């Protein structure tokens, strides 16, 4: 008798898209469109404005230690306010779990990108997708901002890390983390449309668009560009298999190519996302992508909201300024400016996502997911990827040598050590609690020092020193040393170290506690770095990248649980002055080539 045709699960998507959109008032219509920040977000806003989304940004939590409830908890009040407008459309909830739901205090830490390109394991990525949905999912949250899949072409770029490999091909095979966070895609399915099965599973978001990994000294982030074949080829592809996997939405790259600015680059948005890929979910911008259209940041907003939409973008990460937004667009459209099959087109897409995936019928949290936050099954696949990544360099200074690993479990006395041998927060890296990465005990884990312990026999003294000098190493009585040390956390414009040297001390470490006793050395990096004075100190030296919360996979490793398999999914340079260099550069002069990796086996 009341029966609204959206309101109806049984009816087709496109069905319930047109039927909602028909009764939808432009402040309703502008609304869908706008994302906000859950920090300037309350009830009154949400309702009042008709707001379509919200988000938090690194670091954006409702307190420190929050429990999984506690977001379900927040999620669901935000949610309230927005199912009690008069459309009683709910919002959608976006996220960086990039690594994990990684913003969250006791979720499982997954390796950073660069490492699972290392693993050269597409299912196992796959797999990570979908413990990383349910661990978003346990905190109420419907949509991830990931996978990065940018093609980092310059390791200065602080971003690298987010990059499985310059190697677009293995970027490409990777895009399996897609339809493991959004649930595999019918039999039938038509590349470009947006896909999500259901409850326990997230939408996902193929980001940056596009050529965010291209150069400029670090990749760092301004016109990170390139060519037509640049294009077509290096940083393109892998959103045609994102198309083929029904990803649901798209984020826009703040670079630019051939010098427009992506956010305003209605040629690739609309004329080939759009029209060409055939691409049907929603664009979304990049935080506060429209201001940095013009320069200074912020200095014309009227034009970046018209030149954005009209490049067709439909969501807008404003995140904070939403008044400002949402006035400025209404006065657009009210002016004729921006025609209202743009916005239709805009909220069209927006519905299309929402309704795909089940958000009309399952708007709020479920109590019975909070469990799955840090979950063990998924620890122990988080455990797995960062053993899997590992890339073994050297084992054995000379061809004589006895290989160093396998380590044995068994040994009277063994030292631990090194700036990195019992730090989460340096062990997981940036996007990492968050409004940066950070140092120490930031959530639940296992150091490496921890792993060792965990490990060896009992009848092993395990010794852990930070920092020792060579004659306290010498006196010791070892059996042998674990050093760990490399990059602090960092982004694309904080902590970003343009000369790829770790920070001291870390080599002086490495060297004091080599020339004291046999010594394996792990790595902790975002990307490939100064590596010629750590490899001659030592015995062996594995790669760990950025393996997150699960140190036994590096120990799984070292002490032949299983073999190492890892191989580089980077060019290892010898000099910071050859870069870039990619493989199939003119003179690959490379240290370790693209698919480098040493082995070993079970013991």
């Amino acid at each position: 008798a009341d029966y609204v045709l959206y309101k109806d699960a049984t009816k087709p998507v496109e069905d319930r898209v047109a039927d909602l959109l028909g009764r939808m008032t432009l402040a309703e219509k502008i609304g869908q469109m706008t994302q906000i920040e859950r920090l300037v977000a309350t009830p009154d806003v949400l309702r009042d404005n008709f707001i379509g989304s919200l988000l938090s940004g690194g670091g954006s939590v409702p307190r420190k230690g929050a429990t999984a409830k506690e977001w379900q908890d927040m999620v669901d009040g935000f949610q309230k306010a927005c199912m009690s407008t008069r459309l009683g459309i709910p919002m959608i909830y976006g996220i960086d779990a990039v690594h994990g739901q990684n913003n969250v205090y006791g979720a499982t830490i997954f390796p950073h990108n660069v490492g699972l390109g290392a693993t050269r394991d597409p299912y196992l990525v796959k797999r990570i997708g979908e413990a990383t949905a349910l661990e978003v999912r346990a905190t109420g949250i419907q949509y991830a901002f990931a996978p990065c899949i940018a093609v980092c072409r310059d390791p200065r770029w602080g971003r690298c890390y987010e990059s499985y490999s310059e190697d677009r091909r293995i970027v490409q095979s990777m895009t399996e983390l897609i339809p493991g966070l959004q649930g595999d895609v019918p039999k039938d399915f038509t590349s470009g449309m947006p896909f999500v099965a259901g409850k326990n599973k997230v939408a996902a978001c193929a980001k940056h668009f596009v050529g965010d990994g291209g150069t400029v000294d670090g990749i760092n982030e301004n016109n990170t560009i390139i060519n037509r074949e640049g294009l077509m080829n290096i940083h393109m592809p892998a959103y045609k298999n994102a198309m083929d996997k029904g990803v649901s939405t798209v984020m826009i790259s703040y670079s630019s190519w051939n010098g427009v600015k992506m956010h305003a680059n209605q040629d690739l948005v609309t004329g080939y996302l759009k029209d060409t890929l055939k691409f049907k979910g929603f664009v979304i911008s990049d935080w506060e992508g429209i201001d940095r259209i013009t320069t200074p940041a912020g200095s014309d907003y009227s034009y970046s909201v018209k030149a954005s939409i009209l490049a067709g973008l439909d969501m807008i990460m404003v995140p904070n300024k939403y008044q400002q937004f949402i006035s400025i667009l209404t006065g657009h459209v009210n002016g004729g400016v921006i025609p209202m099959s743009r916005i239709d087109d805009a909220v069209t897409r927006i519905l299309r996502v929402k309704f795909t995936m089940g958000l009309f019928e399952n708007p709020y949290a479920d109590p019975a997911m909070a469990e799955q936050l840090g979950k063990q099954e998924h620890r122990d696949l988080a455990r797995e990827a960062a053993r899997k990544s590992l890339v073994l360099l050297k084992n054995g200074k000379t061809s004589t040598d006895a290989p160093l690993l396998p380590l044995p479990k068994k040994a009277p006395k063994i030292l631990v050590a090194g700036s990195h041998a019992d730090n989460l927060g340096y062990q997981c890296g940036g996007w990492t609690i968050e409004h940066q990465g950070d140092t120490g005990r930031t959530t639940v884990g296992t150091t490496i020092l921890e792993a060792v312990k965990a490990a060896v026999d009992p009848s092993t003294v395990v010794v852990f020193a930070e920092n020792p000098d060579a004659e306290f190493v010498k006196s010791g009585g070892f059996s042998y040393a674990i050093v760990a040390v490399g990059e602090h956390p960092y982004t694309e414009t904080k902590g970003d170290n343009l000369n790829l040297t770790i920070p001291e001390p870390g080599l002086s470490t490495v060297q004091a506690v080599c020339g004291g006793v046999r010594c394996a050395t792990v790595l902790i990096s975002g990307r490939p770095v100064v590596v010629q004075p750590l490899l001659a100190a030592s015995d062996a030296l594995v790669a760990a990248w950025l393996p997150g919360s699960e140190g036994q996979g590096v120990t799984d490793a070292l002490f032949g649980d299983f073999g190492f398999t890892g191989r580089l999914p980077r060019t290892w340079f010898k000099s910071v002055d050859q870069l870039p260099m990619n493989v199939g550069d003119a003179h690959y002069d490379p240290l370790f080539r693209l698919g480098y990796g040493l082995t070993t086996n079970a013991t």
